[PDB]
């Protein structure tokens, strides 16, 4: 049966750690694919981290980081949530420099892009075979969330870009049913910048939060409803929690528009909570570094600056990366909610460390009832390695 | 329940990539397999990757290539499609050093042929145990398609050579249900030679565009009907797309006749769409170099030269190898009418490179509704190896 | 269906050879993970091996124990009993430094205790996904059984501990139903002390024998009702099983005091038989090598030194270690009965053995109606490894 | 549903090539253990390989074979048929340095003998746990076939041996009812020596050939009823299938009494064909090279020598080592008739080849209705190793 996924999202208190996968600590002598943009999604049985692959492992030539970032290897493959990306347990999902992935209750929908940046051709999967495709509508590096997507009611939803990464894009919303594309609308965001979107369901719509990487140190917020007519405008609280940003103390928050004046950006998500709002960031403003989230009250309707609560997950001395959310189907949890977890990838090697390679591991966690306590779940990894 | 596989095949206007297995890259320090011949074929519930190996793996001693082509030691194995063909992930099928499998809905069929030139044995499979054998009837290497069989309501098809390899042979087709062969016809094909078919159902027929390695550089056409009544020929299109070949230029096709005065080749396809053709061949007319897609309208019945759709999966300065067809089951793509699939095996290593080894890795694309983008998913290996 | 395991425990003559699982010789050349505290546990269709990971593998330079026993790369995984504890084959279940599994019938529950020493936190998993938390009650190393919990009648139940190591600490059982907690009882146990309780269903209540790691070198016995009422004392029998002991001359028993003025101990079991007693107990009096297990007469209820069976499961010239109990479900054996088994782990490398590593493996045996040999199924790894 | 297997055996004109893992030369880079008695049998579902390891791997150090053969690492373990016996694929059974295996339609029973030699200990698994245990009645090397066991209407029947391996010992043999004992008898065998039984059924019979190590150089065959009435004696033909053995010139068969005054021997099997019988054995007449099997008219009932067919399966210039039988269900070939298959075991390494190992690769043939060329399915793998 399909998912309803149409509640409303938990209130949560915390965050309780969910898993961790030590996948680079483990390919320094075990055979782990070199990674990029490892995102959670579940189904109805099970949570899985999917990753994008160059088909090279760790400590082998191979992992030499003198690639195209958007090669013809790449590939996303998944396994179950807290197993490294190792080869033996790996599935395959899609050719993709670019990915997306979710679980309608049926089967498993994933979106791949491949193919030449001026004509980037982005492939849908359901149930392990290709459905539909989706070619570049501006010939510009069409690509996509590198997170869950969402389903409500048997039809998912996900939104890509097309068109610069440092300027004004352009931005679509698409809508598909068993893999196959159903209908689409065009995200009117004038100034704005949408990237990398970090989209779950609540209330039986898709919130997503995204990434300006063109003016704004502050997220894009996108909902959308089933008939895909949206609303969009900007995470309305008075933090900031893109990376790179400024001061707390330098920001006042906007509903409408980017502020910050600075370009670049890192993917990250949040979550309402009512009137409330869970947002993660790193702990350095200037760096991939430590990661925390914090609750602001009435932070997705209002400018606030009224912290409620804070929990760190990684230190401020360890490196942090992209983070993204999902949900826990009620299929799982029996709950009257969508319970709201999220995964923080830890990148390690260059250009920040004396490596050739660069890949990522990741600490998952979700929403409880409960405080949780400060710590650091971080990589672990010790480098240099062999092959360096 | 048995594939009722009696669907006509999809008309397509391009090819949407499906799968990479990077096999070659992850062998440098995972354990994978030295292949050769890895077809695609699907069952109701996923694609697999089937190949036959040597029991050695990439950059041990073993895969060291002094052994016969046709050795005790080579076995018919499978992955899900995407994987590597590595130890620990892959299924055993056959012992074999020729092959051909395919699904009926129920169970898979796998016939591997092994045993001396003068006498071999093909051992046909089903549900994973020997049902059946056929041994050599003309004495001088029986052998098959190294591609999917058809299965039609079923009742499973699959075409086999006995005799020479660069002179006329002798040509059988076959007929099998649950692993039972119940029937078969001789092929009567004077002055023409059938080898390595790549076959496919549509409209309730077997239709095989298969490899002539005496004189044509046209690839020969075999459509069989489920009472195993046939029609032969040649593939009709004015282009040739054997390899080696001559030029377009010098080339006026035959429906009836090997063109080109040439000997050699190398596994290909085809498929009908109505009265026009989808015709794959290497970039290169010389080597197996590159691979593109032509479509060339009226080209299934007439010598006709207009090409109407061109797609580069390969570049011309990287290797390609045999390609085969498959197509995707209704029971997995809900559709009305059977998806078009083929794989491109690109081969690495000796005589044209400087290792001691030859292996394969592989590209599988399916057909869509749209045109796609040229590009090349090579297989991105750097030689040579440490064994090397 | 939940399992009922309301029945009663099956008086048994000795115990077989269940699983050998040879994890640190095979890791010398396999990718096997550095284990601790691996555990037993059965679902109605399997018993899986239990253990806690750094995320280093046997002869990789991360396996260097510099770390902190409670890291933040410690998590819980699994395999079938008697697999190694493989990269390739482990499931992952929880992040934790502390931990206890069990099946009711229907899904796992798994409980991994993580976080900062002040303000753990002990994440509740039901069926792969985090469903409730604890979080410290006392602020000084929540932690838990290091072995299965038990669950009764779609309920389970389990024992952690908060507080110091080597004096009075706190003591809590709690009960779970589909991974939610639903209650808990403080235990009453002033003088006492107790860690890592082995505990098994017996008669529709759940007994436990534990570590007394303040003064006594005798185990205590808790008893929990699943109305959460409970019974704690002493193990009656005048033999005492815990290490460091004293001389069994020296000693006499006591139902209700720690006997042996002693610190220290290792995590062991007991299983009730009647009112006679199955304990096990390592050889030697001073260090945690070889073991035994003997049967004393009206052992559970007086301080009697009537020992009536004796098997060696691992020579006094080898190392052990923990050990633990289980049971194996009727729906397994098709008894009448509960049939009592228990693991031994044994402990190879620092500081003992001239390593940079520590791990273990085990050996698991299981009640009969016969009595069997002597022998030692010891670890029988050649240290030192290579990364030494 | 339990199998019925009361079938007749399948009359068949030729063996066909089912399996072969090539595990020796995948082990050269590959994590495979190092093996010895590599027997298979079947399940309504697939037919698996089981084996006995040390827990040491080819390549590494532990392999050195200084060990007892009946050693406290030693395991039984199990593959998908054709898989190589590999870390990451394989399945735990039991402790065991003697075993049998079989499926009774629901659940895979397996017998493993471990302990001490006066007093081993042979653990009877069921569906994965144990259940119950033989302990040794004679205090000499308890041990039973090394191969299939036979299961005919959900009951299961195996054979053991206690007692000397060069002079009369005693032989009983077992019943079984989902992992339970229920009945056994002492088979009297005065001046015969029974070891290593391969068994299958026929017609509602467990018909076994065994090996004689006293002796013979012909094989004991032993037929057992439901009700474990049973007939004993010797394999009538006129020709001798042991090794080592005579001159079938100097040799003269009986039906009653041991033939050819030589000790040792090898396993092997025999199977009934009406009144005729197939029977293997190695070339060699005095080492374990070459494997050929034979059937002889009327050699199940009289001393015949009349040859009737003849199969080369290994060539005389490889080695060979133990081989044994099993059958095919009818739940998988859909017969009216229970198929013969046998392996044949290739041993490699020390002493006979200079290597610091010994272990052994399998190939496996099946029944077939035709005649099947002669050829080599050898080891293949190139010795010595790196280790070495
Ligand atoms: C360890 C290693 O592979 N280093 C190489 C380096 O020698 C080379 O200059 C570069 C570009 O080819 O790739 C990297
Ligand atoms: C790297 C390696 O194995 N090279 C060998 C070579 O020495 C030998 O001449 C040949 C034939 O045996 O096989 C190859
Ligand atoms: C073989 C190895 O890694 N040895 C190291 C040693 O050099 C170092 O002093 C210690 C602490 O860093 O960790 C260990
Ligand atoms: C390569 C290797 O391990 N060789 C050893 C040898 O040095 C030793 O004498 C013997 C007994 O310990 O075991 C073997
Ligand atoms: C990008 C890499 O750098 C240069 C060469 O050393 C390699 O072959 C490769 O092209
Ligand atoms: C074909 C190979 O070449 C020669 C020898 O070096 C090897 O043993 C092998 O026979
Ligand atoms: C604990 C370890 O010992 C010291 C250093 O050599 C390492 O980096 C590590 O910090
Ligand atoms: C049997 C082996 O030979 C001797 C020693 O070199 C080893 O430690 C082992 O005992
Ligand atoms: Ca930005
Ligand atoms: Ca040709
Ligand atoms: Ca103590
Ligand atoms: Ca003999
Ligand atoms: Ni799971
Ligand atoms: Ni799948
Ligand atoms: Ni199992
Ligand atoms: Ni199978």
């Amino acid at each position: 049966q399909f998912m309803q996924n149409t509640e409303a999202l938990c209130d949560v208190k915390g965050f309780a750690p969910f898993s961790k996968d030590n996948g680079i600590r483990i390919g320094s002598r075990g055979h782990v694919f070199v990674i990029r943009e490892p995102f959670v999604s579940c189904s109805p049985t099970e949570c899985r981290t999917f990753f994008l692959t160059q088909g090279s492992l760790l400590n082998d030539k191979h992992s030499n980081g003198t690639e195209k970032d958007r090669s013809p290897y790449r590939t996303l493959m998944s396994v179950e949530i807290g197993q490294s990306p190792n080869v033996y347990q790996a599935r395959f999902e899609a050719v993709a420099w670019s990915a997306t992935a979710c679980h309608d209750g049926k089967k498993w929908m994933t979106i791949g892009v491949t193919g030449p940046d001026a004509k980037a051709v982005a492939v849908v999967h359901y149930g392990g075979i290709p459905t539909d495709v989706i070619n570049s509508w501006a010939g510009d590096i069409l690509r996509t969330q590198e997170s869950s997507c969402t389903c409500i009611l048997g039809e998912c939803y996900w939104v890509m870009t097309d068109g610069p990464a440092n300027r004004q894009a352009q931005y679509r919303a698409f809508k598909a049913k068993q893999g196959k594309i159903i209908g689409q609308v065009e995200i009117s965001f004038n100034g704005g910048h949408i990237e990398e979107c970090s989209c779950y369901p609540n209330d039986g719509k898709v919130e997503c939060v995204c990434r300006d990487n063109w003016t704004g140190t502050n997220r894009p917020v996108l909902v959308i409803s089933p008939d895909l007519s949206y609303r969009v405008g900007y995470l309305c609280a008075g933090l900031s929690s893109d990376t790179p940003r400024g001061e707390d103390s330098q920001f006042t928050g906007s509903c409408t528009s980017p502020v910050g004046n600075q370009g670049y950006g890192v993917k990250g998500f949040g979550f309402r909570q009512g009137n409330d709002v869970w947002m993660g960031r790193t702990i350095s403003r200037t760096s991939r570094s430590g990661f925390e989230i914090l609750k602001v009250r009435n932070g997705w309707v209002q400018t606030s600056k009224e912290q409620i609560k804070r929990q760190v997950v990684v230190d401020n001395l360890n490196r942090s990366g992209y983070s993204g959310s999902f949900t826990l189907p009620v299929e799982l949890t029996k709950r009257d909610c969508l319970v709201p977890c999220f995964w923080v990838e830890m990148i390690r090697g260059k250009p920040a460390e004396k490596t050739i390679w660069t890949s990522s591991s990741s600490i998952v966690m979700c929403g409880v009832d409960h405080e949780v306590a400060d710590w650091s779940w971080h990589d672990g990894a010790i480098l240099p390695f062999d092959i360096d």
